């Protein structure tokens, strides 16, 4: 029809990348005859895949935005706010089109190890998909206006776009009027003004992926506009990255492993293993979450794939509702810590750090979290005197292990690939996806071509949202580093640079405070760009800083009044949010304790990666 | 699966806008552009490819169905299987030739900032792959309905193995060259022509039969020449005069609205409705006025037929007379400019289109006058009654109602004749005026209707584009083998007078027009007669007008004619009565044709004086 054209085309390109990578590994490992074009071809296709994902997201209106202030507004103000955000997004898309055309015209360098092919093939992705994004925005405007959620029809946008394109193509010297330098010369306060405007527009519902672009454009307009052409290439260059390839494949691996059949087998094995100790079903839940974390890079999937079973088992065992909710909500944070992890990949991409070292560093805190949660569950259960389930016979344990053998072999594969160094994170993700597909198709007989295509489509759709923010934050970093914001901030914060512990304490406190009202995914892209240079200023190790920031932000999904884990657990378990929060409250002590422990003693985190690499 | 329709319609409106900027800048701003024509051609190539793909998907390519209508279904199974296999081979070779030609072309375009010709030449394999996919999709339904013995999976595996062999072992193809076994020699072209006639009469579409015939001839002698010959396949569509066809078709479709046609009929009835035999005069005049805009006879037959038939029946006419008049009055369309057939002839023979239009204007008027005289005589002899004469108020109201409708033919004719606009520019202006009138003046136009009209125009132009490219490919072999010189050496005895050649050609065309449709017959006949006509020092404009008239004659001849069937369908009467009523009206057409072929000066004088 006329909406699935990006999903039909994007899905086909996703399959092509999978076939190319699997051929690269087979040739190197088996035949010892490596290929020189696989990486470049994969990155070239991934650029288009990411652009198509962005188009899908902007069509479905699914871009991340802060809704804390938006949730406390009568609709009569929401109408004006939505009108403003629609205008801002339209302007951003038009400027994307202009900059993509210009940077495609400017591409000159050839691509070696690809037959001398010019770089215009890479650089042409931006305008062709920006046109589709503009079409999708115009299409969505009709639905927005018809229901009374905005003030402007799509005819207004069509007329404005036609007029703007005609002006841009027939007299581009008319746009020099709207330069702030022509009226007021702020000087060195341009960065502060741009950041203030960025915060103001971000707090009123504008998505971050456009807010960063708007802030950077305002800064450039204030000082000088001719320096934007040099910096605009980073938008295309950010997607042309090898480490960024692992995100969609890890997402697809999690999606494929999150079927009902595999989860039931894993939970049955865990229950047969840890079901008869003091605090049985709590230990069962913790163990199941730990096992799932080795193959899943997200916490919401773990929360939504096992809650209805773990909560029921705990209720049958003799557990109160608050305890069930607390354990279920607390056990979710293990996922993002144990590798693989989307948050660690994002931090490594932003800070230009090796993902493997981040994974190795973050492996230990997951084990510490698991042990602390198990100890707390045992103490609570012993205090309350809950009954003990009968011991399982050896035959049932053996049968459950035989059933779940191939399902549980995956985390071992991931850890062996990563720790031993035989594979890179992207190759590890590719191997994991191939193994999961084989297991689903031939061993469990629970997969179909339609299901595989739908999983690929979902992975691309969730990848596009991250891709837009990645490219925009890469654009924002140039503005941040050009004017030396971090150096000035450090100079202002004098007499506190004596001890790095004070800086770490302040950063942790700020992150904890901000995590109570902003979702983790948005908070990461909101706070990292201005903190990474500041951390670099104080000679703070970047691997330890990344681990600490990831843990601190993952803590924030458990604290009221805004926490996704609390809402998900309450919805799944059919219980009120207040009871879930009350049950969660006693379980926040171990996480704070381990956070303080790693903050005081960085050697715990730093020892393992140094020994291994 | 509207993937081609959605993308093709987007390109169609892009072409329309670019052409508009060309004429406006050149007229009032006096700042002509240097890239509008190049962009128009470059986009028209893709538009034609998309139309061909759509036609392949819908299985609507033209073919001869005379012998196919006289055989049992058992034979039809084998015939359809053979046709499917031949089309599959044609599409595969199409893909291969597109890839080779794209990998060969390197020349730049100086009129577009040095852009390489690869941009033009890459449109062949990209759309060829989509055509192959559409054929595979249609094969499933063909096998499901029981019309063929070959399922789709067989085609899939055959395509896979063929692609693998081509990419990894092209040298294995050296066993299918006829030069391996026997060297036919000079008679290779004759053998290829015999195979072409047979494969056409079997039921293969023309646009593929010509390709098969020329490929067989090339493989008969040397396969290394087809590499040089394959550039014409893409260069054929890269033509600016060819752009007039889709826009004229769109203009006709837009103007064929029921509201406009009702007003035109009302004005014609108020004007010429009271004379003896008034209804026939009204029918002829309305057909002439609508042919001033349209360029197809089928629109004339199917649009205004019911109202004219009802008016004639009310007046007290007979069924045979009304049917005959309605059928015979539809041939004025292709004669009066604009006309699709004249454009096709000009493209094939490389002749000016404005000269063709000017030359062909007069015979349409002669036909109209002859038909009016014949109708008047028949009505007077049969003693039909007379209608009262309308008063000045009715005629003035009709004029005020249909002013904007009758403006368009005069605008088009004035643009063509005065030399102010080229035929493509005239088509663009006509389309713009029609859409403006529809949207704002009469208020019966919607954006969805415009998109549907554009889709229909693209679908109907793809079929013509495929035949155009294939016939241009065929002409290469025809010219290389020196067929016309051999034919002249054979019929040296016929060269006594050019009148003998003309009457022989006319008789052959008249005999061939009783079984084949006008379009298929034209595409079969023109490539073989144009070089022969040039051989005998025969003028090409006069020959084109005469051939167009002779081909248009065949649509009113039994046992095959589209006009008879359409008139019978829309008139609720048997085909036999329609034929027996048409028969007395064929005399003026034959008389006009004989008069034209006797005095070519009648056709020749007007364009030379007008130029
Ligand atoms: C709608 C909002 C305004 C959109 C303005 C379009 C961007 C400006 C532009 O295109 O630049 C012109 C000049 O722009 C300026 O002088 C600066 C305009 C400031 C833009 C500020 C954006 C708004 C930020 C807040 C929202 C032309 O210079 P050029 O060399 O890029 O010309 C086109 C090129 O040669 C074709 O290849
Ligand atoms: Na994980
Ligand atoms: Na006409």
């Amino acid at each position: 029809y006329i909406n699935k054209l990006e999903e039909w085309l994007g899905g086909a390109l996703f399959i092509a990348i999978f076939g190319i990578l699997i051929a690269q590994i087979l040739s190197r490992q088996v035949f010892h005859s490596p290929l020189i074009w696989s990486e470049e071809l994969a990155k070239l296709l991934f650029v288009y895949v990411g652009m198509l994902g962005i188009s899908v997201a902007v069509r479905k209106q699914e871009h991340v935005f802060i809704d804390f202030l938006t949730n406390l507004m009568p609709e009569k103000i929401r109408k004006f706010t939505n009108t403003f955000v629609q205008l801002l997004v339209f302007i951003c898309i038009f400027l994307f089109i202009h900059f993509g055309i210009r940077t495609f015209n400017g591409a000159s360098f050839p691509i070696d190890a690809l037959g001398g092919i010019s770089e215009k093939w890479i650089f042409a992705a931006l305008p062709v998909v920006a046109i589709l994004m503009m079409f999708r925005f115009i299409q969505a405007q009709t639905l927005n206006f018809k229901t009374g959620k905005s003030y402007l029809p799509a005819t207004f946008f069509i007329i404005s776009a036609v007029i703007l394109f005609a002006i841009l193509f027939f007299a581009p010297d008319w746009f020099k009027v709207l330069r702030i330098s022509n009226y007021i010369k702020l000087g060195s306060s341009s960065v502060y003004v741009a950041l203030l405007v960025w915060l103001i527009i971000m707090f009123i519902g504008v998505p971050v992926g456009w807010s960063l672009f708007i802030a950077t454009l305002l800064y450039f307009s204030m000082t000088r506009w001719n320096v934007v052409n040099a910096a605009t290439e980073k938008l295309v260059y950010s997607l042309d990255s090898f480490p960024l390839l692992a995100v969609p494949f890890y997402i697809l691996t999690g999606i494929l492993m999150n079927t009902g059949g595999i989860t039931e087998r894993i939970f049955n094995f865990a229950k047969a293993l840890l079901g008869h100790y003091t605090g049985g079903m709590g230990h069962v839940n913790i163990g199941a979450s730990l096992l799932f974390s080795g193959m899943s890079g997200s916490a919401l999937a773990d929360a939504g794939g096992l809650g209805q079973l773990e909560i029921k088992a705990m209720r049958d065992a003799g557990y109160d509702d608050d305890i069930c909710g607390g354990i279920t909500a607390a056990s979710c944070i293990i996922g993002p810590l144990v590798p693989p992890s989307i948050a660690m990949i994002i931090y490594g991409v932003i800070a230009n750090e090796s993902i493997a070292k981040l994974f190795i560093a973050g492996f230990i805190p997951g084990v510490l979290i698991t042990l602390a949660l198990m100890a707390m569950n045992y103490r609570i259960a012993k205090k309350r005197g809950y009954p003990r389930t009968p011991k399982a016979t050896r035959e049932q344990l053996c049968s459950s292990f035989k059933q779940s053998f191939w399902a549980i072999l995956t985390p071992l594969l991931i850890i062996g690939g990563i720790f031993s160094g035989l594979f890179s994170p992207t190759e590890s993700a590719i191997v994991a996806a191939a193994y999961s597909v084989i297991i689903g198709k031939f061993v469990y007989k629970e997969l179909t071509l339609k299901s595989l295509f739908n999983s690929c489509i979902e992975a691309m759709a969730i990848t596009g949202v991250v891709a837009l923010m990645i490219m925009t934050v890469t654009f924002f970093g140039d503005m941040i580093a050009r004017e030396q914001v971090a150096m000035r901030v450090a100079d202002v914060f004098v007499a506190v640079a004596d001890s790095p512990l004070t800086v770490l304490i302040m950063i942790n406190a700020l992150l904890l405070f901000l995590g109570m009202f902003i979702d983790a995914l948005a908070l990461q892209f909101l706070v990292l760009p201005m903190l990474i240079p500041i951390a670099m200023q104080f000679n703070i190790d970047l691997i330890f800083f990344g681990v600490m920031t990831t843990l601190n932000m993952m803590v924030g999904i458990l604290t009221p009044p805004m926490g996704m884990a609390l809402f998900v657990v309450a919805r799944v378990g059919n219980m009120s949010v207040s009871t879930v929060t009350k049950g969660v409250l006693p379980f926040l002590i171990p996480v704070f304790v381990t956070l303080v422990l790693i903050t005081i003693f960085p050697q715990i985190i730093t020892f393992v990666p140094n020994l291994l690499i």
